[PDB]
């Protein structure tokens, strides 16, 4: 409630939540503070014009946050750990959300400043700007049972929200994290079908969009299985069920997998890859 918030990263998921968190109403546009390393237009303008305070000191976020978000590259972490755990005060805690890095990477090197330095590893997506996000989170070991609670609530506003064990995290990126990425994908092709069959591209595009939004509550709101609501909606006739066959002809789901997979396995390599250099 006098809580504060920063993000030592800032682009996109920076906005992202910047957005979704003032969006949310929880917090105010001003009461916001993020580091803008030389500022990307879109990202940092916008968040300017949005109402956030952007300095290009990630130390004044520091102070001004009674929460911080980690929001740079992985391998950036450490050049900043070590330049402002000097200031990390025993009120804020420190939410990583950059992929791949470790909770205890973090700890174990942040200590080096504080004696017991309170941490939670993230892990979300764009959709939260709307309040869709997907995210998961896990402890450090310096976890109040106080702060998994204001996480879990601050987030869980902009979004899906729930703990994990951080050995979870890498393929849950995979998954909630890239997926959107999928999905923004597989639309655009959609639309671009509609039009191969005379729709319009702003109709179509759309209609897309209207569909998976649609196939995404039902499936949540229900436990069915995907296949139940799959036989549900293809009547013996066809045109469904005959464009599954399609997709099913040119291994669309193992299409998904790989994915998943590459991602996950990438996220595995990108921190498995800072531990040495
Ligand atoms: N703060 C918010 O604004 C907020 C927060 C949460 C959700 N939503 C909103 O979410 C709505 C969609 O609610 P939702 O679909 O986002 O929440 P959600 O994705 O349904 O939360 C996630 C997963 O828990 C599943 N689940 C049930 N038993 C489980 C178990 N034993 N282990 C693990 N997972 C289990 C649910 O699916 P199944 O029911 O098929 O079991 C679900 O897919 C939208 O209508 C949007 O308005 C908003
Ligand atoms: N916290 C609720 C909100 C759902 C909604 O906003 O529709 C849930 O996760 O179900």
């Amino acid at each position: 409630r006098g809580m504060s918030v920063g993000f030592i990263g800032a682009g996109q998921l920076a906005f992202a939540l910047a957005k979704g968190f003032t969006a949310a109403g929880v917090l105010a546009a001003h009461k916001i503070m993020a580091s803008s390393p030389d500022m990307d237009l879109a990202t940092v303008s916008a968040l300017r014009k949005m109402g956030v305070k952007l300095t290009p000191h990630n130390k004044e976020t520091v102070q001004h946050s009674d929460v911080l978000f980690l929001a740079v590259k992985p391998h950036i972490i450490p050049f900043i750990l070590d330049e402002i755990g000097a200031d990390i005060e025993d009120r804020h805690i420190v939410v990583s959300c950059a992929a791949g890095v470790t909770i205890s990477s973090i700890e174990k090197k942040l200590s080096a400043f504080r004696p017991a330095p309170r941490v939670i590893r993230c892990m979300t997506n764009t959709p939260v700007v709307v309040r869709e996000g997907a995210t998961v989170y896990a402890t450090g070991t310096h976890a109040q049972v106080e702060d998994g609670r204001l996480m879990e609530q601050l987030l869980s506003s902009v979004g899906f929200c729930t703990e994990v064990e951080e050995d979870l995290i890498d393929a849950v990126t995979g998954l909630s994290g890239s997926g959107p990425a999928y999905a923004f994908t597989a639309l655009d092709a959609l639309a671009d079908g509609g039009v191969k069959m005379g729709l319009p591209r702003r109709l179509a595009v759309r209609l897309g969009a209207q569909a998976l939004l649609g196939a995404a509550k039902m499936l949540l709101h229900s436990e069915q299985h995907p296949g139940q609501l799959k036989d549900n909606v293809s009547s013996p006739g066809g045109a469904t069920i005959h464009a599954l066959h399609v997709l099913e002809s040119g291994g669309f789901r193992s299409l998904l997998i790989n994915a998943v997979e590459a991602s996950c396995i990438r996220t595995r390599e990108l921190q498995s890859m800072a531990d040495q250099e």
